[PDB]
């Protein structure tokens, strides 16, 4: 004598944030901001050097903790807390420029330069730099006099690139700790380093002073860099206190470079390098770490955006869901959207498929549309173990902390957008499955207003069955039902 | 015989822009643009410093116009357009670095050094630095000779941080106006000031010549500022030409510094300072300054940006608001939607309470959700008064100049989908309850296609109430109803 | 004795993107990425120096290649690959800062400075600055010693600033080959070079050692700048190896700079600059180059984004095409919606002019929208052909390709969000005019379920015309039409 419709749901919903309502009950949701990582670094697939002691610049001038690292060559590179660049006590110029070379560089290759020293002597060591005995570093000349006080003759040397790649040149300056053993070392006199090549002339000088000890010794080594292009030449004239360089250092590719503190995982893959592990996910969004290197979802500032999947859930825009049908099934198992009919024969429960089946396919083309990769690759600019310069340094938090905030807005207008259109989409499949099942009916039924027709005539569960397949002929039934 | 409905409107409504059309005509609206300022600095709950005539770099230094705010305490720091740094010519090295660090700082405290001097003149003043006659900076020390060309024996003096704060040292050169000057204070030979700790080596030179006069003097003193770690040292050695400090300086904790033209309010209570005064509002976005410090509004180029608070004003997406009713009601004063019946008792209009608290609730979940705060605090990069450096002022200009425009794009997307959002939504609370007394009213009346029913029955004033409470029952009425 | 409707459709559509699908079919679509450029420099109304071998530092010291661009003036200044500053082998100091003031000053004014030398020899000249035998710079002066060996004088010059606009100083220091020839031409002793202003005191020193040979030539000329405010004064003090100015350099005006490879073009008119040639366009989004100046699209990574300017394309969210309504008409060529008749007269189409510009006229109303201008003018902050500096040049490239990735995600979603209202506009058009003619034909047609009338009486082409054109009177057809 009737025959109903309605919808499934469940006891335990879930609360999404929609455009207009906070914390609305939704059947089935999904979250879509990453928060575990894995606490290793993953890297099938790329060689990778774990430095570990050995600093990232003591591969171009070698210290002791630098041996087996001199002329490396991989695609991942790690440093470590311990990293220490120099032996004796001393320090680079221009530090910072020089590590962001070195990241990308994907390994080194040193070539000798040759140069040849007569009247001199070169083999002067230190007691801070121990192999074996006492020695200094493995790619530098320690220069100074043969005779304790007499002299230090005048020297010219010269070098020329030869390849088609750039070189990185390294010398060094030495700063005594007073006249007294400057003297007693190189001689007398004003001493000069002039250095020179097409694009660089500074002529350095040193400085001798009293310093406090740095690891037993008051003198220091400060460390200078430029590099030749293909067909130029570089010039050394000195006088004294002369730190010569003995091999150049090339480049071989392309890589990255990553500051981390746990441990090197060889059977796991991932392409998201923090300072803490590996962020593994397909989620677009991630609240772990805002400074993580490579291909890496984006961060925001909230920890939880759940993205909705279903529709609303009423337990017991178009005004089918909580308008006039007022609640949902918990009998219908099958689908999402049904029939229930009520006749002589008794009762029974469907479940249709064209109607399930046309708004699971409109929920996953939105869930195939979010899960998506970034293709932008983001080096690491700024250093996390020592402190680059603080001029530029707030520059660069002044720019994160403001793509951060932008972001981070995009993140939960796009959500609570997509759930504002995924809630009215299945209420717009409720009211089609109800008028399809009207107008079909033509003349044959009256609608009750919950949602449910009551029809004029004898129709058992074979006739009903007629109605939902969309079969039924209204025809054969007219000259009867309008009797009622 | 006859039972109509329709909506409210009002004479004069106000034009607000779409996504689909520009200046439609609304009932009500809602500026979301702030423009007004307080000509005023709104500090209750902030102790606050202004400075006036000192400078920001005067207290680590102490001219006698700073000798109120050598150890100051507060958490606005006020700076001003007359502000000098130096009673001496001269200026500082790097002034732009170390202002940011004392914005932020919060207050300074000053400790001792203990340097004892002997052999030597300490007391040499200058004309310009006047507090009763003639005298020199607060904190610092000429160390000059003690007979007028004779000799100046070489000094070194040393000091050691001892707390757990970095401290700032501040030292200073002499640049006297010729070598017949620089001997009658001095002495003679070359004059070296070497600078030492773990960090820096610098041995800096005078450099004596002709200058015009900077207000009576045509030396200089440049100051220069390094910054100890705990447990670290300094060392000064010098045989002439040195300006040597007294006191170290340390920091107190967080602070904002501002610079402004205004006076100091202690009764008001803002959080967003820009030079003019200060900016007080819920509102979302600004067109005063773009920059503006603290917790402030997004600035915007558009000065207007009007939100639409309700329906369409039609007076006399789902065709309801001018589809089929075509005109508003201004005698319907109570609420948004309503009912006029007409029959042989006459009139009577009523109004809808269940359709218009449908629309409200809805609109004001806009609002809520527009009125919000930022979290994000923006400090002060860029200096108003002079001028920081040429080739990074460029890219600070370059930045700014492209958040503005994403915000503005921004501000214009959010307001022009929010007012197509709204009218589509009082367009379907009419759709709504004109189908509820319809399916509610099911055999016993027509359709006049003006949004107007009329019933086929004698239906008086009780019977008119019936149907207004959503208590109709059309089985009393249906044997006679369709008679007709 | 029936009646139905429809909507056009063509053959050949075209697959757009929507916010729940890929590669929808539409009737029509529109490009909205712009990638033809012009490969000229379009400069109609604009007044255009093409510098060609002269540098844009060529200008302010005058080599011979620049003898006709000492004091230019012009709008728009072109750069090209083969410019060259200098003509003695050397180069400046901070030469990226000083490009970017002389880019946007419209020119440059010179005026004397006015200093007379005495006991001296000033016309020294070289073999490489060759204008009709050896000659030098066209602005400054070669200051050496009258008699080759003996002696050069300490000498001391000054010049005030009487003007209102900042001035542009340059003077040159030379760096000898040797000592044997630095004798050679001044004399002997320590050279001092000290440069005295307001703001300035630098006392600069000649470095004399063996370089690679330039051109012919060993040694070097620096050149360096300082800029002066009015009422300010500058002091030359020197006893050798000068190269001291004669004229000031002052500006004129705004201008813009670009640097290109291609012709100027004089009758063509375009305001967007990169250096392939012109953007000439009106779409908001362009793929040709991500370095373009002046008033630009903005640049995006896609390279066709197509917007939907018709209805679905349904060949032979509302529910009506490919609702109900299962297949387009391709023989309504008139509008966007129709009528087909079918009575005992024949048949007849026709076309419906109230829907069809009623649709038009809102996707009209989203081009108008799109199609808009930029009134945000971009400068150039980088160096093609010679390489800023390492560290900020990689700030450069990392904002760059971050707002590359904003703008192109931005792209695609209004795209996407466009199509999706698109469509879903041209849906409900079509419901609206479907159940116009329900309302109207009240009690005397019934529904077929295909979006067609069936009407219970004899209705000719007389009468079909009244319900076209809104004028069907129900009421004379009542009282015969309920019989069936
Ligand atoms: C609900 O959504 C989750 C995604 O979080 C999915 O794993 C699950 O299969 C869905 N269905 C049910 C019945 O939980
Ligand atoms: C930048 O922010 C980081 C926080 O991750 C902080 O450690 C660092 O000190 C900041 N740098 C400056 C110069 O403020
Ligand atoms: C209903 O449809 C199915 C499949 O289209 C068909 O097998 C069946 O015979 C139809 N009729 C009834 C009464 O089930
Ligand atoms: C209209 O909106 C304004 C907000 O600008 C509000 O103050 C006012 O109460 C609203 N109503 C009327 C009747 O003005
Ligand atoms: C940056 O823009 C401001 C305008 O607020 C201007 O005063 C300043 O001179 C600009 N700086 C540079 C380096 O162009
Ligand atoms: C209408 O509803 C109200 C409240 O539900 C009730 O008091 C009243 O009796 C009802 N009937 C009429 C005829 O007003
Ligand atoms: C279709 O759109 C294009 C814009 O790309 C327009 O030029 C054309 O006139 C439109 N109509 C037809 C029939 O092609
Ligand atoms: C910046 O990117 C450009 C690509 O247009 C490249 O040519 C240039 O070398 C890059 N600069 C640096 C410092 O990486
Ligand atoms: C239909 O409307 C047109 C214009 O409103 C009118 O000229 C015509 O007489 C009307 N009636 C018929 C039957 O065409």
């Amino acid at each position: 004598d009737k025959i109903c419709l309605g919808h499934h749901a469940v006891s335990n919903g879930t609360k999404v944030n929609t455009l207009t309502e906070r914390g609305v009950e939704v059947v089935n949701a999904t979250e879509t901001v990453e928060r575990t990582n894995t606490p290793r670094i993953c890297s099938k697939g790329k060689r990778t050097v774990d430095l570990g002691q050995c600093g990232l610049l003591g591969t171009i001038t070698g210290p002791p903790q630098c041996d087996q690292f001199l002329e490396f060559s991989a695609d991942l590179i790690i440093e470590r807390r311990e990293g220490s660049d120099v032996c004796y006590p001393g320090k680079f110029v221009n530090e910072e420029a020089l590590r962001q070379i070195l990241r990308e560089s994907g390994g080194i290759d040193k070539e000798s330069m040759g140069f040849t020293y007569n009247g001199i002597r070169t083999n002067g060591v230190t007691s801070a730099c121990r192999r074996s005995g006492s020695s200094f570093y493995a790619e530098m000349k320690w220069l100074l006099s043969n005779t304790d006080n007499a002299a230090f003759p005048q020297m010219t040397k010269s070098y020329k690139n030869t390849r088609e790649s750039p070189a990185i040149i390294v010398w060094g300056i030495h700063h005594s700790v007073s006249t007294a053993e400057q003297t007693k070392l190189y001689g007398s006199g004003n001493k000069l380093v002039t250095v020179g090549s097409s694009n660089y002339q500074q002529s350095f000088v040193p400085s001798p002073g009293a310093r406090p000890q740095v690891n037993g010794l008051s003198g220091r080594i400060d460390f200078h860099w430029l590099i030749l292009n293909p067909n130029d030449t570089v010039t050394f004239s000195f006088n004294g206190a002369f730190i010569a360089p003995d091999r150049a250092s090339f480049l071989r590719g392309k890589s990255m470079g990553i500051q981390s503190g746990v441990q090197v995982d060889a059977n796991c893959e991932g392409d998201c390098y923090h300072s803490g592990g590996t962020i593994i996910s397909n989620l677009p969004f991630q609240n772990i770490d805002s400074r993580a290197v490579g291909k890496c979802p984006r961060y925001v500032k909230q920890r939880s955006l759940l993205l909705a999947t279903g529709m609303k859930n009423v337990p017991e825009l178009f005004g089918a869901i909580a308008g006039f049908i007022e609640n949902g099934w918990e009998g219908l198992i099958d689908g999402w959207y049904g029939f229930r009919h009520q006749n002589a024969q008794g009762e029974g429960t469907a479940a249709d498929y064209k109607s399930t089946q046309s708004a699971i396919d409109q929920i996953t083309g939105k869930l195939n549309r979010l899960i998506a990769k970034t293709n932008q690759q983001f080096k690491l600019i700024d250093n996390e173990f020592n402190e680059v310069e603080k001029q530029i340094g707030n520059v660069i938090n002044w720019t994160r902390d403001s793509i951060t905030e932008v972001w981070s807005y995009n993140a939960e207008l796009l959500v609570a957008m997509e759930n504002q259109h995924t809630i009215d989409l299945a209420d717009s499949e409720m009211d089609k499955l109800y008028e399809r099942v009207k107008r079909q009916l033509r003349e044959n039924a009256e609608e009750d207003g919950t949602g449910c027709f009551e029809i004029f005539h004898k129709c058992d569960d074979d006739c009903m069955a007629s109605i939902r397949n969309n079969t039924y002929d209204h025809r054969k039934y007219r000259e009867e039902a309008m009797q009622n």
